[PDB]
Order: structure tokens, then C-alpha cells, then sequence
């Protein structure tokens, strides 16, 4: 069993990437791609950079070079649902794109033509994670997660994402993207991301200032899911 | 000398697809790869689906599968210039992302973190694609193409290109993110694309009646721009 893993930043694979044994780098196409065991399993961690097309590309090659059975795509998100604050844990039942709109011709809102109008992450991957939140009492909540490329910071921005998807619990830029790839690869992903910001004014203050107690919480719960998956 | 041609729909590639001679199909990732000699020429031509996500991926394939030395990207969009008709002939000298806002982080409006603001296109293939015009005497503007993941069907989505980049001469849903793939991979690319619709009220009904003279004109001058390449 060998497990993908995906973040966006330097800061969102640094905890994890530190922790692999035996590590060996892949440079293409502008991504890193670390393997070697975490803990025992084999991993690969993708370093993809921002945004849907970097994540896309990312995650074609990790699926293509490594071969990995499911995807968990880590780091950072912008909180939505009323519960969460900075720490906390988020994930994905579903993936929908926030800025997509071909409804001119009658798709859905956030709907690709080709694609569903969402992409459903993995029940056992669910599961799984359910599991290592319970272990390790985090707050948690799990839902639907809304990637676009932009930051979103109050105002309008905002407003239209509540507006559209007023069920989605947090909004980021790279897990959509990572869904849509798995989707038409036909691999199990899951997100679980955690709060850095609640995607308002303040939002660009909060992120620098607790983008490290983000990249913690995730990279706990992804070493804790990948030794559940692992058994 | 190999060259690679990509288009999202069915509609797009088709006339191209016909002419390839020894023709060779391979299907991954969701998408279709074909394969074999157009005029003498080999070539790639990649049929992606539609969006950002979609090509992103189809073009990193691409790109691993087949490495072909230059990327065109075929079909339709909407005309932004003012002298453009349907089935003119858009040339990009650049590509942005018209949807991307990280301007909360003071970013440029349309650039990723990572990113220049801009890919700009291969200045070989741009004289090489003005020369084809200039033979076939086409009506054409060179220039900045946007790309989003929607249609622009008048209204405000219009009203913001036009305010965020009164430059862009086209818009469409693919062509920046080949572009982003294509500068992560240093390997040249060119849009040459062809007028379906003007991106106002009436673009949902004029696409579907124009789609296929756009779809002629873009593959006529694929055609004649890979004879020119090929010299
Ligand atoms: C320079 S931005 C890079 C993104 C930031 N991280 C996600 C995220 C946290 N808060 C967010 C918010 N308010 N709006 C959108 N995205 C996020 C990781 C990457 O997707
Ligand atoms: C179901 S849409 C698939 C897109 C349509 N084609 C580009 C295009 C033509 N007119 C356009 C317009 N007004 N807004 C955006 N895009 C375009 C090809 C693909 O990008």
C-alpha cells in the first residue's frame, strides 16, 4: 500500500516531509514529489504550489511516477461553518468549484461539463479520519469543501461563496482541482485540511499568523490517517 | 520534430483528428491522445475536456507521454476586440488567468503566487502563426487571450474582463493553464484560436451556431501552421 499525499506550500509539507525516512526527491514540471516511509508506510508527498492548475498538474504526476492506492490532500483552509476556529479539523464529504459557471448552458453552479457537479471523497477515507478525530478529540467538521483561485477575504468575495454554497464548511484553493484529477484517474481522495483564517476581512492577518498551528493539526491528523490506513 | 496540438471538445479536434495518417489513439487520465502524421508532420493532438482543471491535466500528460517540442492550442472563444467576426483568428502574445485574485496577499490581479502575472507565448511560433494569416489573408488580432473556468455570457461577468483587463482580445477556459503547464515545463506554446461568439447576451446562441466555423478556421491554421514549422 503506498499512500499520496498533497499540499500547496513549503509550509504545508514541511512537518511531514521532515518525518520520511529514506527520503528521495522528484523534481518535474516545477513540483517536488518526496518519497520513502512514514513511520513504516510508503509515502508520497507532493509539494504542488497554489492554485487549481498547479494542483492539477501535481497531482497528474504523482498519480502517473508513484502509483499511489488513495490521495490525502493537507494544509490549510479558510473556515466557513460557525464551529470551527483556528486549529480545527475540515473534511471534505465533497469538492465543488466555487468559481466555475457554465450556466449559460444550463450546468449546475460550479459544475465543469464533463464532471459532476461534485466530486465525492471516499467513504472509507471518511471514515478513516472520523476515527482519528475521535482518538485524538479534535473539533472537527466534515462537508463540503470549496476551491477557487483566489483568497477569499471578506466582502464580496465572501459573500458569493455564502451565497452560492451557503453548505460549504471551508474554501480553499487546490482540493477541487485534486478531486476533479481523482475523479477521472478513478483514485480514492480524501481532504482533510485544517483552519487558518475564517476567509473575512481579517483574513490575510490570520493566515501569516497561524498558517504554522494549521500546518501542525493537519500534518498530526495525516500521520495519524495514514497509520490507521496502513492498520 | 514533434508537435502537439491541443483542443477541449469533440468539435475542436475532429477535423484534425481526421487527417491524421497512422493514426494511434491512447486514453488516459479521462482524456485521448492521438497520434500520428498530419501532412508529413508528426504530431500529438490532445483532446482535454473542458476547463482549467482539464486541461492542466491533459497537457501535463501530454507533455510526459508524447514530449512534443511546441504546444498549439486549437478551437473556439469569444471575441473581446472590436474588429473581431466570427471566425476570425485570435493570436495570444500572452496568457492570464482572468478569475485568480491573490491580491490580498499584493499579487497582481490574475497571478497565482509562483507565477509570473502572464505566460507569455513562444515569439517564434506567434511570427510563425502571423506569416500563416498573412497567406491565407485572415482577418486576426495578436495578443492578450484570458482564461476562466466560465462562459462569458454578457451581463457582469463581461463587465469585470472588460474592467480587470480592457487589453484582452479573447477569453476562453483552457488556454492560461496550458500556458501554466507549459512554462513549468519550458516548453514553448502558442493559442491560435477562432471567433464563435462576442462574450455578451447573445454568446450562448451564437456559439452553438458558429462553433463550427470557428472549429474550420483555428484547424485550418493549425494545419498550415504545422507545414510552416515542419518548413
Ligand atoms: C496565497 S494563498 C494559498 C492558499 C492558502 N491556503 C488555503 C487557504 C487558507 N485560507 C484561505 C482563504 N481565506 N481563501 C482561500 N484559500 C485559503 C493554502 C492554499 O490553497
Ligand atoms: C461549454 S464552454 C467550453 C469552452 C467554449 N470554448 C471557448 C469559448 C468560446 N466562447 C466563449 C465565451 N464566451 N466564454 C468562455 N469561453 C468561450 C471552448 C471551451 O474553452
Amino acid at each position: 500500500m503506498k499512500i499520496g499525499i498533497i499540499g500547496a506550500m513549503e509550509e504545508e509539507v514541511t512537518l511531514l516531509r521532515d518525518k520520511i525516512e529514506n527520503r528521495q526527491t522528484i523534481s518535474l514540471g516545477g513540483c517536488e514529489i518526496y518519497t520513502g516511509q512514514l513511520n513504516g508506510t510508503e509515502v508520497a508527498l507532493l509539494k504542488s504550489g497554489i492554485g487549481k492548475v498547479a494542483a492539477a498538474l501535481g497531482a497528474t504526476l504523482l498519480l502517473e511516477h508513484c502509483k499511489p492506492d488513495v490521495i490525502i490532500n493537507t494544509g490549510s483552509a479558510g473556515g466557513l461553518a460557525p464551529t470551527l476556529k483556528v486549529g480545527d479539523i475540515v473534511v471534505s464529504d465533497e469538492a465543488r468549484y466555487h468559481d466555475a459557471d457554465v450556466t449559460a448552458f444550463g450546468y449546475e453552479y460550479g459544475q465543469l461539463p464533463g464532471c459532476p457537479a461534485g466530486f465525492k471523497a471516499d467513504d472509507k477515507l471518511i471514515a478513516a479520519a472520523e476515527a482519528c478525530i475521535a482518538e485524538l478529540n479534535l473539533n472537527a467538521v466534515r462537508g463540503l469543501i470549496v476551491s477557487g483561485d483566489a483568497f477569499i477575504n471578506g466582502s464580496v468575495g465572501l459573500a458569493k461563496i455564502r451565497h452560492n454554497f451557503p453548505q460549504a464548511i471551508a474554501v480553499e484553493m487546490e482540493a477541487t482541482a485534486i478531486a476533479h484529477v481523482c475523479h477521472n484517474f478513478n483514485v480514492p481522495f480524501v481532504v482533510v485540511r485544517a483552519i487558518s483564517d475564517v476567509a473575512d476581512q481579517q483574513s490575510h492577518l490570520s493566515f501569516d499568523e497561524f498558517l504554522a498551528v494549521a500546518a501542525k493539526q493537519s500534518s498530526l491528523m495525516v500521520e495519524s490517517l495514514v497509520q490507521k490506513l496502513a492498520h
